[PDB]
């Protein structure tokens, strides 16, 4: 039901929107356990994915809309460390940390099947 | 161009299926830099949209037209055996002609 595809380049969240939206994709967001592997799989390394809490901190949402339902937040996670933490990436083991969305990491974009 | 990859191998045909579902085409380098591009996305044999399947030994796009730019291997095309009509660029940014059936990775273009 889903594609997830990257061209493997690391960059700031903005970029990572801007490029899934000129290749009119979202940026990847896994409703489960299944699509959450899959973009492990896809990046190979850590990729930034379409959830952040940017708009009320704490309560993460998809940037296509929505709370966030599925979740696989690594121990003690999120902890929006620092001056603050908004995006999420999915990192090894396919475990989630909130990370500055400033911060580079692997663009994957997913398309509808 | 923007050139991406979902890493999965798979013969030919499965790869244009893949690239139509995304509204996209398969890669089709036309010059050396996307060639490189191209070779750097998939990091291992990947197929090329372009095709010797209409008439044979008159390589085209899959989009249509003739093959202007190649960067083939020595003594390639050569199809081999019972045949090989499609292309894949290898490892080294080289091209071989192999089969349309072989499984190769898929890297799809966007404009
Ligand atoms: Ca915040
Ligand atoms: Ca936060
Ligand atoms: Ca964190
Ligand atoms: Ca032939
Ligand atoms: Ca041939
Ligand atoms: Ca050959």
């Amino acid at each position: 039901k889903k594609f997830f595809v990257t061209n493997h380049e690391r960059m700031p969240f903005s970029k990572v929107k801007a490029l899934c939206s000129e290749l009119r994709g979202t940026v990847a967001i896994p409703r489960n356990a299944e699509e959450n592997k899959a973009i492990q799989e896809v990046a190979k390394t850590s990729a930034f994915l379409g959830i952040t809490d940017e708009v009320t901190e704490g309560q993460f949402m998809y940037v296509t809309g929505g709370r966030l339902t599925y979740s696989n937040w690594k121990k003690d996670e999120p902890n929006d460390h620092g001056s603050g933490e908004d995006c999420v990436t999915i990192v090894d083991n396919g475990l989630w940390n909130d990370i500055s969305c400033q911060a580079s990491h692997t663009a994957v974009c997913e398309f509808p099947a």
